[PDB]
This record gives C-alpha cells, sequence and structure tokens, in this order.
C-alpha cells in the first residue's frame, strides 16, 4: 500500500483539522497520493523510471539532445510519464477514476497539441492514458499500439488505505455542509 511516514502524516491532518476547506485540501491531496501511488506501481510493472508533470521540453531534449532548447516549438503540456522506443515517443497518463471522462480530455487536449512536434521531429507521438478503476481495480490503456509492445499490464494494488483515510475525514466532517459542497 501507501509509505506508513504517509500514512500517518494523513492521520494527523484529519485529527487536527477543524475547518471544512483544510479538510477539502486533505481530500485532495488523497486523491494526488492516490494518483502518485498507481503512477510508481504502474511505472514499476511497466520498467521506466517514475515520473511525474515532466516538461515536454525535457522529453524533447531526453530523446533528441541536439536540438535547441531556445528555439524549439513544443508544447506546453507536463504528462505523467513517457517511453521512447524504435523512434515511438508514447506520452504516457495516470488516471484513478470510475469513468472515462477525465481521460478523454487528458487525450483530446495532448494528442491536439502534439501533432505539430510530431510531424516537426518525424517522429510518431502516441497518446496513452493508463487508467485504473479504483473500484472494480481493472486497467484501461486507450493505446492498442502500446499493449502490443509490452507483454499483458499488471498492476496488482488497492486503494483501501485511501478509502480508510477519506471515511475518518466523512466521520469528522460529514455533516458539515461547507465541506460536502467544497470545491477548492
Ligand atoms: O498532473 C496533473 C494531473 C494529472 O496528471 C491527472 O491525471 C489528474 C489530475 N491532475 N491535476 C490535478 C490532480 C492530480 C492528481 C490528483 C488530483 C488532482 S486534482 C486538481 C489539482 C491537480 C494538480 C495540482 C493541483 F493544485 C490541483 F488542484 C493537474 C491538472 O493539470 C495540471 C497537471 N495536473
Ligand atoms: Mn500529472
Ligand atoms: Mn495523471
Ligand atoms: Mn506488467
Amino acid at each position: 500500500g501507501m509509505d506508513y511516514q504517509e500514512y500517518q502524516q494523513f492521520l494527523a491532518r484529519i485529527n487536527t483539522a477543524r475547518d471544512a476547506c483544510v479538510a477539502k485540501d486533505i481530500d485532495v491531496d488523497l486523491l494526488m497520493a492516490r494518483h502518485d501511488y498507481f503512477g510508481r506501481e504502474l511505472c514499476k510493472s511497466l520498467n521506466i523510471e517514475y515520473r511525474n508533470d515532466v516538461p515536454f521540453i525535457d522529453i524533447i531534449l531526453d530523446i533528441r539532445p541536439e536540438v535547441d532548447p531556445l528555439t524549439i516549438d513544443a508544447p506546453h503540456i507536463t504528462p505523467d510519464n513517457y517511453l521512447y522506443i524504435n523512434n515511438v515517443l508514447y506520452i504516457i497518463d495516470y488516471k484513478v477514476s470510475v469513468s472515462n471522462e477525465s481521460s478523454v480530455i487528458t487525450y483530446d487536449k495532448y494528442y491536439e497539441l502534439t501533432r505539430d512536434i510530431s510531424d516537426r521531429l518525424s517522429i510518431p507521438i502516441e497518446i496513452v492514458i493508463i487508467r485504473i478503476d479504483p473500484v472494480s481495480r481493472d486497467l484501461h490503456i486507450n493505446s492498442d499500439r502500446f499493449k502490443e509492445l509490452y507483454p499483458t499490464i499488471v498492476v496488482d494494488i488497492n486503494f483501501n488505505q485511501f478509502f480508510d483515510l477519506k471515511q475518518l475525514l466523512y466521520e469528522k466532517f460529514g455533516d458539515d455542509e461547507e465541506f460536502l459542497l467544497k470545491v477548492a
């Protein structure tokens, strides 16, 4: 599961919170930690270095190190990770969601903004959204090309600890109207 030091920090934050807005920050942080926890376990399965929100220009400079960083027309996107293999750039983003809604938003955006730099570099750029459903624990990957690259991708984890911390948060703030309708 998640780190013991990380778990206790959430538990301390929940026990000291008295205010809805602080409680919603803990809620958004639980989602971020849950996402990052998935990323690290996924990256282990894919045998790639764990990364998060890496600037696209740093990706171009890694795969094509002769490119002038001062004068390259690159998109201003920060994908979770990438894999450059057989002159194909796979742009990876981690998702933890019961819905594909957030996947379609990220795909449509990353696809549209990588067409030009793909033409410029003469490198095909494949957008790979890797989503785990946190209930079913099923792994859904859009990219056929990415799935043909790898053996069947298995990320055998659960989010029971995240569910538990969220449950404690709602024990304490479940009757706070300001918390229940808090966005942050
Ligand atoms: O890196 C991400 C990102 C993802 O890669 C993602 O898959 C889902 C969501 N993301 N993001 C979320 C985020 C990420 C993970 C879990 C919950 C949240 S909830 C709002 C929020 C994010 C990041 C910072 C922040 F201050 C936020 F309030 C932002 C959005 O766009 C830029 C980069 N990014
Ligand atoms: Mn990200
Ligand atoms: Mn992500
Ligand atoms: Mn695997």
